[PDB]
């Protein structure tokens, strides 16, 4: 690799970062809408105020407008349902480590009210919480509202650092490596510059995805995230080994390796700046199938990529990975669904299955209600798309038990159901090929009905080959496509993967079985998990 290649090639020009007019040529579309017009603008300028009072149909008669509502304002967490739900737009938060408060809950609640049968909210496979139904000329005061509450929706989509995970047990667990929520609210306030935007971090090649690991169970899902914070101590000292690179798309899915770096607990925001530095520098910006940041690291070698980082670090200095991290390899992951004693006496955390994620208001003030009740006003997110209410007097467990809102959000489902993970699938995503959370539902409580099981079988469900249901680490993964039936005719269906494992002793799944009809799916599965996964025919 040339010293040339190492040419940082953006570069700050009236408090954004842009493009160097000489790496200009050959860029995507993306890259086009970005040099048109600087997205962090609509925020930090106010544009989003004039262009919420332009009617839609005016607003798609030019590119300008039409790519501000249709790529830009995704820095804004605000994605256009163009195909699917036309001038409605579902809206992303800010959410590190999946942490939500009552307040926050009832105000989320109180705006998709607002649009009836065109709103809804849904739980998602990074521990955040999206809503739906959302009409352009009430951008401005939502954007208000959301802040009053303590909430952002910044920079969630596009090109753009992801929502920060973390342990979904973080303080609470008797077991845990690290409390992670300081280090994820960190780095949210970081990429989000305390939530006025941070126009450093906002100008990526792509997409990129941090975790802080604080758990034996590896609940973080590390391996598949393009920064992994892995807890470990060296030579005395606590801090994180990192591993880099990990993500998935239709066209690779490539688990993180290690940096060979270790940073102390107090490095983590400096690394993450680094890191997203070297990847905003140097990432390649042509075809968006390679622009993910694994693929600069595939370029430039890891010790190439290394050496990039180091250079970005304060005094320039990374130290080396520690030999062993703290993360036990002996380990089992524990199912966090049900009463569970906390590490502080006298109180129980309670997780409650949210069926495929999906929430409507009502649903949302009775759980707001719940965490006031019984709680602390706490709501906690997981990245299988369900809850934990925390901070319970165990004492109160015995009435909690008998509140009707339970047998809907169940602390006990079937076992099958506490694993099952949706993604958004056809009825709001316009990428997605088939409906994808009503027909996993029915689907999954047809198989329960014909078999029994003890081990605790994971499966994903997601609807075009982004997979942002991570079919790749479920035991059974099911990614939406169109197949024929006997007579030949267009139904949905799904390619089945088997082989995803998680934790510790990781692996990416693959395809077992292409164009299943998804009427066909019953009893295929059915038999996969009496012949794979000891189930017992009822
Ligand atoms: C909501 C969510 C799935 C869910 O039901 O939980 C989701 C939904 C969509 N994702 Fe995703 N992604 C979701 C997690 C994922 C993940 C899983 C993860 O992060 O662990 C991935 C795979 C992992 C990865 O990217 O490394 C995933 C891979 C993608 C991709 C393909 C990425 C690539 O490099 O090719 C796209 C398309 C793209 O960016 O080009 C995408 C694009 C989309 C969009 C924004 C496409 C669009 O505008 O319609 C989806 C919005 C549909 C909607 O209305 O809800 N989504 N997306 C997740 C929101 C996470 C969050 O809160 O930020
Ligand atoms: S996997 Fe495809 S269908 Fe599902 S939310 Fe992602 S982009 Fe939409
Ligand atoms: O919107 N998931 O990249
Ligand atoms: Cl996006
Ligand atoms: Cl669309
Ligand atoms: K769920």
């Amino acid at each position: 690799v040339a010293a040339e290649r190492l040419e940082p090639r953006v570069e700050e020009k009236d408090g954004y970062w842009i493009l160097k007019e000489q790496f200009r040529k050959g860029i995507n579309p993306q890259e086009k809408v970005k040099i048109e017009k600087e997205p962090m603008k609509l925020f930090m300028e106010n544009g989003i105020e004039e262009l919420a009072k332009i009617p839609i149909e005016e607003i798609d008669q030019s590119k300008l407008t039409k790519d501000d509502i249709d790529v830009r304002l995704k820095w804004l967490g605000l994605f256009h349902r163009r195909k699917n739900q036309y001038g409605r737009f579902m809206m992303r938060l800010k959410l590190p480590n999946g942490v939500t408060t009552s307040a926050q809950t009832r105000y989320l609640a109180s705006v998709i009210r607002k649009y009836g049968k065109e709103g809804c909210a849904d739980i998602t496979t990074r521990q955040n919480w999206q809503i739906r139904g959302v009409v352009l000329p009430d951008v401005p005061e939502i954007l208000k509202g959301l802040a009053e509450v303590g909430l952002t929706s910044l920079q969630s989509g596009m090109d753009n650092v992801r929502n920060p995970v973390g342990n979904p047990l973080a303080g609470i667990d008797p077991e845990e490596i690290v409390d992670t929520r300081p280090y994820t609210n960190l780095l949210s306030q970081f990429i989000t510059g305390n939530s006025r935007g941070n126009p450093a971090v906002s100008n990526l090649p792509r997409k990129w995805k941090p975790c802080v690991v604080g758990s034996h169970d590896l609940y973080e899902h590390p391996h598949i995230n393009d920064l992994a914070y892995m807890p470990a101590t060296k030579d005395g000292r606590f801090g994180f080994n990192l591993l880099v690179g990990g993500f998935f798309s239709a066209k690779r899915c490539d688990e993180a390796i290690p940096l060979d770096a270790w940073v102390p607990a107090d490095d983590v925001v400096p690394v993450c700046r680094a890191i997203l530095e070297a990847f905003r520098d140097l990432g390649f910006r042509g075809n968006r199938q390679k622009c993910r940041m694994m693929w600069l690291i595939d370029e430039l070698g890891v010790e190439g990529f290394r050496a990039e980082v180091e250079k970005r670090m304060p005094q320039q200095q990374l130290e080396r990975a520690s030999p062993e991290d703290l993360v036990q390899k002996q380990w089992e992951r524990r199912d966090y669904l049900g009463v569970h004693p906390q590490k502080q006496e006298g109180y129980s955390f309670i997780g409650l299955h949210i069926p495929v994620g999906r929430v409507q208001a009502d649903d949302m003030d009775e759980l707001a209600r719940l965490a006031d009740e019984y709680g602390s006003g706490e709501i906690r997110l997981t990245v299988e798309q369900n809850i934990i209410i925390p901070n319970i007097e165990t004492s109160k467990i015995e009435a909690l038990l008998k509140e009707p809102v339970l047998s809907t959000f169940s602390p006990d489902p079937p076992i099958l159901m506490k694993g099952l993970v949706a993604c958004t699938g056809n009825q709001f995503c316009g990428q997605a090929i088939i409906e994808t959370k009503a027909r996993s539902l029915k689907i999954t409580e047809e198989v329960q009905r014909q078999v029994s099981l003890t081990k605790p079988v994971r499966m994903h469900w997601t609807g075009c080959p982004n997979t942002c249901a991570q079919v790749q680490v479920a035991d059974i993964g099911f990614m939406g496509c169109l197949t024929r039936d006997k007579n030949g005719k267009t139904v949905e269906g799904a390619d089945v993967f088997l082989g995803g494992r998680i934790g510790s002793d990781s692996h990416l799944g693959e395809v077992y079985k292409k164009a299943v009809p998804c009427d066909d799916l019953v009893p295929l599965v059915v038999d996969l998990l009496v012949n794979n996964f000891g189930a017992v025919p009822r």
